[PDB]
């Protein structure tokens, strides 16, 4: 009965993993069925990533100048097509490890995992949230374009990220599985100022939530708030306001630990104006936000 | 071109999960090969796990006891044998999706993934730290024993923990795949003191050096000391005592960030003996002392 940041299994997504080339660039791509999506700047030569016409780029392509390899096996492409900044090439053979998938655009706060990928291969998986700029604080390194987030329901996949860049704070950012970005961003060699890092309010709440659950309870106190009065605090601290969509979110959450949503929210405002005082809540010394009220009940109750 | 807790693709874990069932008690299992690995105190009725004799408890066992559920088509028992803490179930089908397998003993400060299972279904990876005491902080509920630890270098799985027990102080226990507990630890429903946890000292420094290669640099003074002394203080600090050892596998991080390994335990000193004053290193205002040298190198290589 602990709690650690948990990532979903990978193996459903690897079997979707391929090496996608294209002149010297090489990147990762999504195989599912005679589909491969990748970022579309593997079209790109290290001199035009400054200032990319994409359009007049494509054109210049054909088919064969697509070199997609699963593992030791090659695949012919046979159609190309752009969507946004994803690019979408017709394979001649339909991935046989497909699983049952979708395409999600996800919203700010909400978490996914993470399957970094280098020339096709897996190096391993972590934990994400869609920050409320649009950005995320991953581990990318050159080649982990196309690697690609997901969140997995019983037998289903949901695909709602794919890297695609890096931003001058060291946060990342990419676009959903329709080539859509999140966020104002582009795919071009400049600086990209993000906007500022609010944190997830809600996220904290169910995290703190999850410490109760879990032994650690130093941090409750004897007062209460309303939600206007905490929303205010909230705003100085530069924290999410929170809605009462989001109470009834915790509401589950309330429902196992007896404390009301308001009383948990009257312990944060204290710890936000006092701080942690050199303790610290579940083995760390910053609350933290990216938790979902779902994650911490998935955790907490074994869903396969 | 940032820093998180990685954890191994699963893929090539979740292809030996099984569940193992016996009488009402029902657990996790690893099929490889055709044989089957579960903790031994599936024989125990839920009155039997607080003073288990387990040797009068296999003999009343016959194969047709056991029923082994590969997904929804189940295995047939031919032979069982014990092996210390862990069960052995021979069955009359190899397991098709078998991988290039370890059974390795790892040492305290070591790192490995943990596939967290249920019912013999995957819900989650996370990454995990042998701790010098022999326990793990993971993150386990009811029916999770069986579940097990790995490392994946290239091709072959190195199988190294399976999940067998909670101690008391929230912290968990297990043994190696040949059933032999990680320190003095026993299959008993029993009060069982874990040691003192000393921090696995190595594992900071690396920690440290990967955050000045991910800009984070405030921390680096300029000040200097030697072996034995910034030793004396690790111990005052319940640090592990820093061998040549120990400096020569963090060589390699040395030679990559031109800060010499005795430098950087002279920040570290400093560091602990005056704080973060506020002030936070990767994203964490703790010192973190789960990442392995090896963990820090691969990430910022992309090793797949
Ligand atoms: C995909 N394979 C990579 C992954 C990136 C590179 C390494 N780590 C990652 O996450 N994608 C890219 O390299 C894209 C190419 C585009 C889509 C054509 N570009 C960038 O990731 C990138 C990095 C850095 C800057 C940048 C410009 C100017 C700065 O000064 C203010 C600055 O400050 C740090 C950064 C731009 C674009
Ligand atoms: C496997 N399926 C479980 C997994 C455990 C239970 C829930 N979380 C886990 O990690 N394994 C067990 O339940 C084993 C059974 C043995 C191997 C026959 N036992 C325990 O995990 C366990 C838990 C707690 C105590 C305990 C006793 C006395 C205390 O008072 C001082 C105390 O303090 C909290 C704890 C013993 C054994």
């Amino acid at each position: 009965s602990g709690f650690r940041k948990m990532a979903f299994p990978s193996g459903k997504v690897e079997g979707c993993m391929v090496q996608v080339t294209c002149g010297t660039t090489t990147l990762n791509g999504l195989w599912l069925d005679d589909v491969v999506y990748c970022p579309r700047h593997v079209i790109c030569t290290s001199e035009d990533m400054l200032n990319p016409n994409y359009e007049d780029l494509l054109i210049r392509k054909s088919n064969h100048n697509f070199l997609v390899q699963a593992g030791n096996v090659q695949l012919r492409v046979i159609g190309h097509s752009m969507q946004n900044c994803v690019l979408k090439l017709k394979v001649d053979t339909a991935n046989p490890k497909t699983p049952k998938y979708k395409f999600v655009r996800i919203q700010p706060g909400q978490t996914f995992s993470v399957l970094a990928c280098y020339n096709g291969s897996p190096s391993g998986v972590y934990q994400c949230a869609m920050r409320p700029n649009f950005t995320i604080k991953g581990s990318f390194l050159n080649g982990s374009c196309g690697s690609v987030g997901f969140n997995i329901d019983y037998d289903c996949v949901s695909f709602c990220y794919m890297h695609h860049m890096e931003l001058p704070t060291g946060v990342h950012a990419g676009t959903d599985l329709e080539g859509n970005f999140y966020g104002p961003f582009v795919d071009r060699q400049t600086a990209q100022a993000a906007g500022t890092d609010t944190t997830i309010t809600v996220n904290v709440l169910a995290w703190l939530y999850a410490a109760v659950i879990n032994g650690d309870r130093w941090f409750l106190n004897r007062f209460t708030t309303t939600l206007n009065d905490f929303n205010l605090v909230a705003m100085k601290y530069n924290y999410e306001p929170l809605t009462q969509d989001h109470v009834d979110i915790l509401g589950p959450l309330s429902a196992q630990t007896g404390i009301a949503v308001l009383d948990m929210c009257a312990s944060l405002k204290e710890l936000l104006q006092n701080g942690m005082n050199g303790r610290t809540i579940l083995g760390s010394a910053l609350l933290e936000d990216e938790f979902t009220p779902f994650d911490v009940v998935r955790q907490c109750s074994g869903v396969t």
